[PDB]
RNA sequence: UAGCAUCCCAAUAGUGAAGGGAUCUAAAACUUUAUCGCCGGGAUCGCAAGUCCCGGU
């Protein structure tokens, strides 16, 4: 039933595919033994046998009777309704009538009730045959198949691809395979009309009719294999709820085309795998562990490639707005963008040095990591060279870059104080009372999140802690009523401590991690995990934990509980429980000692040219790679890298704190802001101190200014309006959400109110009022602009990672070709360098996704992922999009019914729009 | 293909290949303004999103 990822002899079993052979092994040891697992899976195969003989409704009496008759240890009416045969025993020298043994369990059960050794023999024979089949499947599951039939055919097709002879001659193989008769039989059976079962039966009939031809040649064997895959994909025998599978799927023409496409996809996957093996120099020895390490290295490299591509895009927006080199530079625009980024101003004489040091911080890392090899990570990350008509060489320790880096280092205390005041926990907690969290003797403020590969976010941890408290003996997580600004301050301070205080030392230290893991493991009694030793590093131990998780969701709950218990223990022990009781009402001493020399500036600048979300993604992947690593020098370099990411996170949200003098003038600000007013919401009381909106300044900083201006230029009555202004004054949002909480608690006490029409109408009206007020607030304070920028940047990063995959496969295939259409390259130049924000090509987001599908059409695993990425990103942003059929839109995917994802309240008729209908219109207009 | 994608192996060709595997592929899961009850079970959908009973606040 399931031969891997099962607990045999109290340990997980998994397959390791070597270059030759390929075996089943236990969780850790490398000893190649399939026989032990095959013998120990006897009970699982018995369960498979009973599930095969018993139909989908497994009624208890018949299931127990079958299990008792089948198993000696487990020994304790109509039959065909609960039933789901002529067979040959394994020890049959030849297949004929005299070895054609019976199976009619209905008659057997009727006879037994009238009163099954033959049935036991049938079960034993099936179990033995399935053991041998699974054993051979594992044994022949080599990495690069050569002696297998499919592997040999694939190798011949590789040879033809490398030469200029078209392989798998498809019309001829179809004609000599009798595809015409196959299609005629399938069409007749479909017209006659469990239709999938009948179509598969006719497929097997054609197989038996042409088996004397298809059993001797790999081309017909593989043709039948892909025909069977087509049948399972469109008319599944097992996946009943897939679709109807219309007669159009039976046409000779496109079944021909899909068979050819599957063969070509298999061939190209094989050639890219061979190129990967050649480039990584592991062709002689390919193991499961080696491929897992290569996969981790690949994923970290791809995340870093996306990060440095974002950095290159930001450098392009800073220096050369149109690109795909330094003479055309907008001095004023570069000065303004550099000021907005670095929170500091450079002179005109320093603009060339600034730009070229930015290039020397971004490009060399991209060049070093885009080439897949075992490279020294210290020499990869140090990067102390800045390149200057003529080319010179200076050092980042002799530029303004060092001064800015040291200013950020010294202002990290000031930056954390400013962020804490912006989220206003200062207004609730006293100075000396607050100071006792950064002054912990060992839990000093460190900007590294954690070496834990899967670091739970504060949102997830706090939500699960409230859920568990309301026995984990939790006493920290309480009062989840987000209406209270006291809770807002408490939540902000908890997030800050969690992210920049607790995890640093709770992850660089093993004792607290071990205590939390032990408590979480021993509370409930997550049986399939082991407790570590005192010398085991928590990073590597829980990297093993997450490896088990991503093979196999009990592991996510386990990790969340571990971090929850650790946070609770730290807060209780360090006398930090006062945060749970905010009371609204000097300076705070902030310890901050980090081991930064002048060699981290390059990564510092690259990080500074990224958004907070991309920086967090890069940090998470970097943590995963550091855990997967095994060298202490590289561990320290990635630790410094994580410290730099924390620096960027703390100083990323600096923004601007200037009046109309930030822009060119008052009229310039009016022109550039009314496109997205003189009253209180946008300008102060005096009418001449207009607050620079975070949305506007961020969208100008990240280069989405032109695209979002083009989007908001759709119509004039579409931005903030009198109705949006008035919706704020209609009611108090705090009172509205308090009433919603009261009504939710009322339905908590009595679910019957869900059937009361008046009460359900009142609750729906309250929900609609809350959603409308939140949308109106995001409109007046322009949070919609920020969210739209986040949407478009997330999409651009998704296509950038997809094109990183495309470039990886490109260079692998090129390397293998060397060892043995430019439209996609132009498309790479358009997408990977973020030229949409440039706007010269002028292709919408759906057009970009169609371009990504076109270039990534070389494999269906990415052709499908390109389409699914937009859907998943929009769903995670709170809105569902139903793509129209591609064949009806000339392969250019459009949008149909882009609707708000209805967060369901109380299967009932009440549902809350996670995003407003007007925001859905915004997203539709941006995409189209 | 739109939820189950993709790739590898698997010859008693009705023991249905109607098999197994994938940190070995790629999504995705994880990831610093929060309007969804939570935990602890059972049952059942190819399982997946989810569905129905059953319980404590």
């Amino acid at each position: 039933m399931r031969i891997t990822k099962v607990e045999v002899d109290r340990k997980k079993v998994l397959i390791s595919r070597d270059k030759n052979g390929g075996k089943l092994v236990y969780e850790n040891e490398m000893q190649d033994n399939t026989e032990q697992i095959m013998h120990h899976k006897k009970s699982s195969f018995y369960k498979s046998v009973v599930n095969k003989t018993i139909c989908r409704p497994e009624q208890k009496q018949m299931k127990k009777l079958v299990h008792g008759l089948l198993q000696e240890n487990s020994q304790e009416l109509n039959i065909s309704n609960f039933l789901n045969l002529y067979y040959f025993p394994e020890n049959s020298p030849d297949k004929s009538e005299e070895y054609r043994i019976e199976i009619n369990l209905s008659q057997l059960l009727e006879d037994s009730l009238k009163k099954m050794e033959l049935y036991i023999n049938w079960a034993e024979n099936y179990i033995s045959s399935k053991t041998k089949l699974i054993k051979k499947s594992i044994r022949n599951n080599r990495i690069q198949s050569t002696e297998s039939r499919s592997g040999q055919l694939m190798d011949r097709y590789m040879k033809d691809i490398l030469n200029k002879n078209k392989p798998f001659d498809i019309q001829s193989v179809s004609e000599k395979y009798q595809l015409e008769k196959l299609t005629s039989a399938l069409k007749a059976t479909f017209k006659e009309a469990e239709i999938n079962y009948k179509l598969k039966s006719t497929l097997q009939n054609h197989e038996r009719q042409i088996i004397e031809e298809l059993k001797e040649n790999s081309e017909l064997n593989q043709f039948n294999i892909e025909i069977r895959k087509h049948l399972e994909t469109y008319f599944p025998i097992k996946k009943t709820n897939r679709k109807v599978g219309d007669i159009r799927n039976l046409e000779i023409g496109e079944i021909q085309k899909i068979v050819n496409h599957r063969l070509k996809n298999k061939i190209v996957q094989r050639i890219l795998q061979e190129g990967k093996l050649a480039s990584y120099e592991i062709e002689s020895t390919v193991n499961s562990n080696s491929l897992q390490k290569i996969k981790i290295e690949e994923a970290f490299a791809l995340k870093f490639i996306n990060a440095c591509l974002f950095a290159s895009n930001n450098l392009r927006n800073m220096v050369y707005p149109v690109c795909k080199s330094f003479k055309e530079i907008k001095h004023k625009k570069f000065i303004r963008q550099w000021s907005q980024f670095f929170s500091q101003e450079i002179t005109v004489d320093d603009i060339e040095l600034a730009s070229w040091g930015l290039r020397g911080a971004i490009a060399p890392i991209r060049n070093e990591i885009i080439h897949l090899k075992k490279h020294s990570w210290k020499k990869f990350f140090n990067n102390p060279t800045f390149k200057v008509d003529v080319t010179s060489e200076f050092l980042y320790k002799e530029t303004l870059f060092k001064d800015y880096f040291y200013s950020e280092l010294d202002s990290v205390p000031e930056l954390i104080i400013n962020k804490m005041e912006s989220s206003k926990i200062l207004d609730y907690y006293s100075s000396d009372q607050l100071n006792q969290v950064f002054t912990i003797p060992n839990f000093e403020l460190s900007l590294l999140t954690s070496a834990v590969p899967f670091a739970p976010s504060f949102k997830r941890v706090y939500l699960k802690g409230f859920d568990y408290q309301n026995n984990l003996k939790l006493n920290i997580y309480n009062e989840k009523a987000f209406n209270s600004e006291a809770f807002q301050a408490q939540y902000s301070l908890f997030k800050m401590v969690y992210y920049q205080v607790f995890l640093p030392q709770f992850t660089t230290n093993n004792d607290l991690f071990k205590s939390s893991v032990d408590f979480i493991l021993t509370l409930n009694k997550f049986q399939d995990i082991r407790k570590m030793n005192k010398d085991e590093k928590p990073s590597e131990y829980m990297s093993y934990i997450q490896s088990q998780l991503m093979l196999y969701n009990h592991f996510e709950k386990f990790i969340n509980q571990v971090f929850i218990k650790g946070f609770n223990s730290f807060i209780e022990k360090n006398r930090l429980t006062y945060i749970c009781h905010p009371t609204k009402n000097d300076n705070i001493e902030i310890p901050f000692h980090t081991d930064m020399d002048d060699s981290n500036i390059a990564f510092w600048l690259m990080c500074k040219l990224l958004d907070a979300k991309q920086l967090s993604e890069l940090r998470n992947e970097m943590i995963k790679f550091s855990c997967s690593l095994q060298s202490t020098e590289e561990i320290s370099t990635f630790t410094k890298a994580r410290e730099v990411i924390g620096l960027a996170l703390l100083n990323g949200e600096k923004g601007c704190n200037d009046w109309k003098e930030l822009f060119d003038d008052k009229e310039a600000w009016k022109k550039n802001m009314s496109l997205y007013l003189q009253s209180l919401p946008y300008t102060q009381e005096d009418g001449q101190t207009p607050v620079i909106n975070r949305s506007i300044d961020l969208v100008k900083k990240y280069g989405t200014e032109t695209i979002l201006e083009k989007l908001f230029s759709s119509s004039d009555d579409y931005k903030v309006s009198a109705k949006d202004i008035a919706k704020l004054h209609e009611y108090d949002v705090t009172e509205k959400i308090a009433q919603q909480e009261s009504l939710h608690k009322q339905w908590i006490e009595k679910p019957g109110l869900a059937r009361d029409s008046a009460w359900t109408k009142k609750y729906q009206n309250v929900i609609n009022d809350i959603s409308n007020y939140q949308w109106a607030k995001t409109k007046v304070e322009l949070t919609q602009v920020r969210h739209l920028h986040q949407l478009t940047i997330d999409l651009l990063s998704r296509l950038a990672g997809y094109m990183s995959i495309a470039d990886r496969d490109f260079q692998f295939s090129s390397n293998y070709i060397l060892e043995r259409d430019n439209r996609l390259k132009e498309k790479r130049n358009n997408i990977s360098h973020f030229n949409y924000l440039n706007g010269q090509l002028g292709n919408s987001i759906l057009e970009l996704f169609d371009d990504a599908r076109d270039v990534l059409s070389y494999d269906r695993k990415l052709k499908n992922a390109v389409s699914k990425s937009l859907k998943e990103i929009l769903s995670s942003h709170g809105m569902e999009v139903t793509f129209k059929p591609l064949y009806q839109t000339n392969h250019h995917l459009k949008i149909d019914k882009l609707q708000p994802k209805k967060i369901h309240h109380l299967k009932s008729t009440v549902s809350s729009n996670q995003v407003s209908n007007e925001y859905c219109q915004l997203v539709r207009t941006l995409l189209t």
